[PDB]
């Protein structure tokens, strides 16, 4: 617990860029492109108001319009007077993917029609895609296979709190040993995370900080409507911070809290607001109503555990049980406890021969090791119960592919 | 129930399948047989023939059936196994686990067939686990296969009766005789043998 992410003062103008929102729309062989930037303010109003919108490529500008407030009718009463969408053409852009990361940079100015800027705002633009179609993810047009794994916020001296320098070592780690994805386990991560995934090139799931696991039934809370406000600004919140991002491409709604109506309801708020990404969950059974990949955790290659009510069949079996059209990527799977990953070899050659088979991620990266030290001085690697801790769930908390330190196994 | 058409000897295969002046011909041999045996309670399913391709011949001939009588489902395997003129995924020979990506014909691992993107019709083998011979060897991987996976319904294993012809030696003793101990030639040998039971159902 405690203040373990940075703190920040920002000052606003009192006219201001109060929100937006970057896509990009392809033609059939993303030879073509549109840029859309909805830009929202909040403040007074005026006539002589503009918001200019300019796409650059390096320090080539490839791209600005401009245009005064207002939004195109909406409905019976109007539209938003405080709004205004801009579209930019882009001809042949250089896509953005984890295998080349080509980022454009957007420049949103809100100013007068005079020419005197009030506050400008901005992001790294990656055009891409991310579509499910005939089974198949997607990402410009081809299918993907997810090389990923499961990455939690862990240091370990200074415990959840991030810094860049060990953001930066994990990514390099991670791409030097073919990985080209992420899962943020289990919750919206570090702001810059994105912007090192956006930049390094890493495809990432974007978590909503939602985990229930200790109810029983695990679907207690989700499926009580009284819970629904608590985990809508879960997802919600997370949402609006993170979709301007290129790295992020699947939306996730958080980690076992079972199913329950308040998955499908948020389900269904995502689908709405962002169509740009698809939507995943893997509680109540990893195939629900609720996710639109089926992303069992642990599943096995060929073994079946027809467990009552969430079984876990075997994934090339999942993917033709009669009328299942989705595709299948493991939110997790080969669990790395120590002296593990035995029959890694086996899951990807299921990856490469299945097509609908599109990976996984790996549980996990980084062993939650913290460290202590003895009468003398001297650091060891602590864990579970270590502290006085209890009860705990001792050496559980070590599962990565690496030590804390980053060493790798 | 299965017409008789095949046509296997064309090259390429559909040669006279996709020929519309053969269409006559082949509807004669699909519709003659559907109006014989319709009424039949043990015909579940129908088949417009073996090894002729996929033409166009069998689009029509399988909406005909489709149109005049619903109640049984229509298969056929020429052309791939999986084209417009069959319901039911049914390869020949396809293996369990590993592919055979043929051009144009592929015959994919069955389990990876059932989920290619797209498909959703079940898989039965027309043909399978030849036995030709001292065979069967690895029956046993079908049969895990076709419990495990629901849409993996069986197959029709190759084949039945070894097809030796009986002939007699100079003391009048029988013997079984296989392609070319009749003078025929050219023949394809003891290929004519690969049933589960020799030709007097003596079992193999
Ligand atoms: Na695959
Ligand atoms: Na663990
Ligand atoms: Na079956
Ligand atoms: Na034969």
């Amino acid at each position: 617990s405690g203040i373990f992410r940075d703190v920040s003062l920002l000052h606003k103008p009192t006219t201001q860029i109060s929100d937006f929102h970057v896509a990009t729309r392809f033609n059939d062989d993303f030879s073509r492109a549109v840029l859309e930037a909805e830009v929202q303010m909040c403040g007074e109003l005026r006539d002589y108001l503009r918001v200019t919108v300019s796409l650059w490529q390096g320090e080539t500008q490839v791209a600005s319009g401009t245009a005064p407030f207002g939004g195109e009718i909406i409905d019976e009463r109007g539209g938003y007077a405080d709004r205004v969408t801009l579209r930019l053409n882009v001809e042949n852009p250089k896509l953005w993917s984890a295998e080349i990361p080509n980022l454009y940079r957007a420049v949103v100015e809100l100013h007068t029609a005079d020419g005197t800027l009030i506050e400008a705002e901005a992001c790294d633009v990656g055009f891409r895609e991310v579509r499910i179609e005939n089974g198949l993810l997607l990402l410009n047009g081809k299918p993907l296979l997810i090389r990923g794994v499961n990455r939690h916020e862990h240091h370990p001296l200074h415990g959840q709190v991030m810094d860049e320098q060990t953001m930066v070592q994990d990514i390099l780690l991670m791409k030097q040993n073919n990985f080209n994805a992420v899962r943020c386990s289990h919750y919206p991560n570090h702001p810059l995370w994105y912007t090192l995934c956006d930049r390094y090139g890493l495809y990432v799931v974007d978590e909503a900080n939602i985990e229930t696991h200790g109810m029983v039934p695990m679907n207690r809370l989700t499926d009580d409507p009284r819970w629904l406000p608590a985990m809508s600004e879960r997802v919600t919140r997370m949402v609006q911070r993170d979709r301007n991002h290129p790295s992020v491409i699947i939306w996730s709604l958080g980690n076992e809290s079972g199913h329950g109506a308040n998955h499908d309801a948020l389900y269904r708020w995502i689908k709405s607001v962002d169509p740009s990404r698809p939507v995943q969950y893997e509680g109540g059974g990893a195939d629900t109503t609720a996710t639109d990949i089926i992303c069992p955790m642990y599943a096995r290659v060929d073994e079946d555990q027809p467990f009552p009510a969430v079984p876990k069949w075997s994934i090339k079996k999942w993917l033709s049980l009669p009328g299942e059209t989705r595709p299948l990527i493991l939110c997790e799977y080969a669990h790395a406890a120590g002296n593990s990953l035995g029959g890694f070899a086996k899951y990807w050659q299921a990856f490469r021969q299945y097509p609908r088979l599109q990976g996984g991620f790996v549980w996990d990266w980084v062993d939650q090791s913290l460290i202590k030290y003895d009468e003398n001085g001297n650091p060891w690697s602590a864990y579970g119960g270590d502290f006085g801790d209890t009860p705990n769930d001792r050496q559980f908390c070590m599962n990565g592919l690496v030590f804390a330190d980053r060493t790798p196994h």
